[PDB]
């Protein structure tokens, strides 16, 4: 009926993310159901080229088609984008069996020794769930030394080969240019419009002097939403002092949603309409979601959210997590997200690496939950619970910090990556 597969993507070619963008659509079509997208990873040339480097990814997927039929479409799809050849696809994995064919090695043993290969490979696969995932236990077995796809990635260097010095980068494509929200923490400055489109540009301007990376604007009914976001939008995205700042967007609100990214909203914040899922699908904007036993309920709780949203066409490689701190009426709750934000990344891990790979937004900034434990009931009081708070969370693995006091928290973040540079 179906056979699950697993199908590598591969570009160095035209706008690289329009060719994985493409292969989606075509894969759809031509029967095939795609259900898992890995992290996006652009590998670094290991030989002197003028070439431009690769961006590398996987799928998971179901499909009627046979691994001949299956080898055509994805042939069919090279030539009809082709009309260099932009973009290789490759079957990794076909039903729990190895193929071999006269040129169909699936899986080939070239898999165990490609980093661009296995690290989106794994993305794929839970490191529990073996409950929901019977097919992954074959998988591991065909791995060539033992001790699964897991060690087999281990073995070439695991995570070691992401980051300072590494040979591939963890990246999220943001229209034309793609972003490594691991390398620094990036510092998103709330720009809050009900505490004024001349006062918006200043606290924007501001905010750009005293190190901003992000733009957080954030404003309930349909049209008087539209109207206090998008005239502000508009302007601070013509800012000159806005050149290659990106602006995120808070709202729950389908229709606000279109309006902003068509206006220039670089990514989209969702706090929760299934009409949202459809419009994050046709752009091109990252998809930042909000969390509604802690580790463990957060981790599930996003995971069955985030395959929601891959099923509505919204791959993994551009959504973004939030667990929502400082929602949570109580302290308890707030300082676990906090300080277990790796042990929430393992119960992720344990569904999908590839969601314990996509990079973590925390806001505790003036939180009531730091009033109650400093005694400061004024929120603008709590800014240096606030430092200390995002201190811990950055060390503890966030990759941004969504913030009211922009200079003292950009102090912080560009101390803990000072701290957390290996040396």
């Amino acid at each position: 009926t179906f056979e699950e597969v697993v199908i590598a993507l591969g570009s160095n070619v035209g706008n690289r993310m329009n060719n994985f963008k493409e292969a989606l659509r075509l894969m759809k079509d031509y029967g095939i159901s795609v259900t898992r997208h890995s992290c996006l990873y652009e590998t670094e040339p290991v030989h002197v080229t003028d070439q431009p480097r690769f961006l590398n990814a996987a799928i998971r997927g179901v499909t009627k088609l046979k691994p001949h039929e299956l080898l055509n479409v994805l042939k069919k799809i090279e030539k009809e984008m082709g009309r260099p050849r932009p973009l290789d696809l490759d079957i990794l994995f076909y039903g729990k069996h190895k193929i071999i064919s006269d040129k169909l090695i699936i899986p080939h043993e070239r898999i165990w020794e490609r980093p661009f290969v296995l690290a989106p490979l794994v993305d794929l696969l839970g490191t529990e769930d073996i409950d929901n995932d019977k097919i992954v236990a074959y998988w591991h077995s065909l791995s060539m030394h033992s001790g699964g796809i897991f060690q087999a990635w281990e073995r070439l260097g695991g995570e070691s080969l992401l980051g300072k010095d590494g040979i591939i980068q963890r990246v999220i494509p943001i229209g034309d240019h793609l972003w490594d929200f691991s390398k620094k923490t990036y510092v998103m400055g709330i720009l809050n419009l009900t505490p004024s489109v001349d006062t918006a540009v200043s606290r924007v301007r501001s905010m750009i002097s005293e190190g901003v990376d992000i733009i957080d604007i954030g404003a309930i009914s349909s049209q008087e939403e539209i109207d206090r976001l998008i005239p502000v939008l508009k302007v601070v995205r013509g800012m000159a002092e806005m050149k290659g700042k990106l602006i995120s967007v808070d709202t729950f609100n389908s229709e606000v949603a279109l309006e902003a990214i068509r206006n220039g909203a670089d990514i989209l914040n969702d706090v929760s309409d299934e009409n949202m899922h459809k419009v994050v699908a046709d752009s091109d904007v990252p998809y930042m979601i909000m969390h509604m036993e802690i580790c463990k309920d957060v981790a599930t709780e996003l995971y069955e959210r985030v395959r929601e949203a891959e099923l509505s066409g919204i791959p993994a490689w551009r959504i973004m997590i939030d667990p929502g701190i400082g929602f949570s009426k109580g302290i308890d709750h707030n300082l676990d997200i906090v300080m277990e934000l790796p042990k929430i990344r393992e119960e992720m891990a344990k569904k999908s690496i590839g969601l314990s790979h996509a990079p973590i937004l925390i806001g505790p900034s003036r939180k009531r939950f730091l009033g109650d434990i400093c005694g400061r009931p004024e929120a603008s009081e709590r800014d240096a619970a606030t430092v200390a708070c995002v201190t811990a969370g950055i060390l503890k693995g966030a990759n941004i910090i969504r913030v009211h006091n922009v200079r003292d928290n950009v102090d912080a973040a560009r101390l803990c990556d000072a701290m957390m540079t290996k040396r």
